[PDB]
């Protein structure tokens, strides 16, 4: 179809749902290049596509490893239409655990995939959009890019990094007609490490707090996780907005914590509120 | 002396000033390990130390490359007191230019030094502080970690990343008696790329906007840059606070732009205001 969409990280989760949502759109106006790091994981995407009866040719899979600029360049060459109307930077990795228990390689990988990988995509696709004077870039954000969460230090670092990157670009892009938007997701229905391993790399008190955090997050997920269909639709709302805003929120549930965070720049109200919220009183 | 301070990136700028400010303190209560990536750049630090008459033994230089965990481990071993009371994570790199004109290596380096290097330091020193139930960690922040600036995409990405990292850690650290604070700096009196090189890697319109930005920043610096002595003193105010806050601001000048940014979560007021502020009307 006519609007060419390229999405990264479509093997599961939001990327998978978004790819099939667009490819199966009743208007048949989207051509979707769903990219994955490893093609051997494409089965779920095709099963979903078949379930939604995506018309033949509305969806194509490409292997694209955001850690490698050559892979990024090669996938761009595979876009037969010679243009990308909507670029969805969704590829992302999580990392949970006490900071001192995280391997340096794992820390570097999260940043390389989440942040540098997004930079690689923008460097490869943005020039063309600037030239044409049109294009939409949607970036999967997280409420973790808006406020710090204990035991998610590196993940939050990476999501905050995207906020800074995108906001900086948005200020420049205004006159180019290229729109960039972050879709700020809360928990969505869709890694960890052996207790033994974690305990071996941290102290007993940190380990105890980790347990409390895990218990707390499990509850937040139960109460607040959204269906992927609801979240994917927010991407569509952003891509159809004639004048998209910088951020779209999939839920308003965290806006108050965000405001408290915003109203006390010293950060002490937020730190204290979040600490009592997750652990209790200290 | 008694309070052991370890500071990264002391070859120039804030780190250099802070190191000599602490080592020369009239109380003679600080022992400072000033670290540098390359010892051949230590001359300015020693000239400054001599000018301030730092008592012999109040300052020692160590080579510490934050990109290398072995180097981090080796510097930690050189701390003869066997403890670090105050850790100042200051090492930082800047990167200015149109995103598409930045080399992938330069982008990765900024993140590795600014973000992963800080993680390496925390992983190496935080466990000890948690064990003792005391310690202060000061991290050099920037107003660029609080709001996006055009042409500073990667730099802002890295400073925003520190905000997320530190805020996440602060929530956990509250009960450990380990204090973490970001010192949010505006311009301070203390890299770029050939016009030809930049033009070769971007379009003429982006290049034009880059010129406008450079003109604008030159003016902001002239009007708002603070003396390094004033900025270094903010670190001291934070390190002496009995109950330090998460953030200290060296200036209040940008607080309004920060508030506008905070009051419109969609980001459109900020993007528009910043765009007119730097370029004009579009
Ligand atoms: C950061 C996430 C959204 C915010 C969630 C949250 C939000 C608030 C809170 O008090 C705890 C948690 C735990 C899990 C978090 C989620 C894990 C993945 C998701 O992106
Ligand atoms: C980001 C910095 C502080 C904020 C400064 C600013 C702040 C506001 C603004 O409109 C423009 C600039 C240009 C230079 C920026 C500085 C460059 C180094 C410093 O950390």
């Amino acid at each position: 179809a006519r609007t060419v969409v390229l999405i990264t990280g479509c093997s599961s989760g939001i990327g998978l749902h978004l790819a099939v949502r667009l490819a199966s759109d009743p208007s048949q106006s989207f051509k979707v290049y769903a990219t994955l790091r490893d093609l051997k994981t494409q089965g779920r995407l095709w099963e979903a596509a078949r379930a939604l009866a995506c018309p033949p040719g509305s969806l194509e899979t490409l292997q694209l490893d955001v850690r490698d600029s050559k892979s990024v360049a090669a996938a761009r060459e595979r876009v037969t239409e010679g243009r990308v109307d909507v670029l969805v930077c969704n590829a992302g990795l999580g990392l949970l655990g006490p900071l001192e228990a995280l391997g340096e390689d794992a820390v570097a990988s999260v940043l390389d995939v989440n942040v540098v990988g997004t930079v690689r995509m923008l460097q490869a696709f943005l020039p063309d959009m600037k030239r044409r004077g049109s294009g939409r870039v949607l970036v999967t954000g997280s409420v973790g890019g808006l406020m710090g969460l204990p035991f998610n230090d590196v993940y939050c670092a990476s999501k905050f990094a995207l906020e800074g990157l995108c906001e900086s670009l948005a200020v420049l892009l205004l006159p180019f007609g290229v729109h960039l938007s972050l879709i700020e997701c809360g928990p969505v229905h869709t890694v960890l490490g052996s207790p033994e391993e974690v305990l071996d790399r941290t102290d007993i008190h940190t380990f105890h707090r980790f347990y409390q955090y895990l218990a707390h997050s499990k509850q937040v997920f139960r109460e607040a996780a959204q269906n992927p269909e609801e979240v994917a639709e927010v991407f569509l709302t952003a891509l159809r907005a004639p004048k998209p805003t910088l951020r779209y929120f999939t839920t308003e549930r965290f806006l108050p914590l965000l405001r408290m965070r915003l109203d006390d720049p010293s950060g002490s109200n937020y730190v204290t509120a979040m600490h009592r919220e997750v652990f209790g009183d200290v």
